[PDB]
């Protein structure tokens, strides 16, 4: 009930909407790379995800002013991971496409897959230190 921990409920309600609306990305970027989604269509469904992402990007930004500042510091870095993984979550699905397997080429999606992986264990811990009122 206290507005000081009620707003954080709300950053992690909305975490809970960023997680499933990339799920609904992810499984979008698969079905353009299976060849079961044309890329026309695939570009209209990241526009309506991202929608849903700017939408939660923006109610987390209004529940930042009733923080701490060692809150606010943890939302902000916690946006600039979900900004970065965003891209390199498209941007991975389409060099896969044309990716020739070239050694140059493939070692793009390990360092992507790997900043992914990083990216995304980095944020459960923005989470978690959140959830400890860091």
């Amino acid at each position: 009930l206290p507005d000081m921990e009620e707003t954080v409920n709300k950053i992690l309600r909305a975490q809970e909407t960023r997680a499933q609306l990339y799920k609904e990305l992810e499984d979008a970027l698969n079905a353009n790379q299976e060849k079961k989604i044309g890329l026309e269509q695939m570009g209209i469904i990241v526009q309506l995800v991202t929608e849903g992402l700017n939408e939660v990007s923006s109610d987390i930004r209004n529940y930042q002013a009733s923080l701490t500042k060692e809150l606010k510091l943890l939302v902000d870095s916690l946006q600039e991971k979900e900004r970065s993984k965003l891209q390199a979550t498209v941007k991975l699905e389409q060099l896969k496409v044309v990716s020739t397997n070239s050694p140059v080429e493939n070692t793009q999606i390990s360092e992507l897959e790997a900043r992914l992986s990083s990216l995304s264990k980095e944020i459960n811990d923005i989470l978690q230190n959140m959830k400890d009122e860091i």
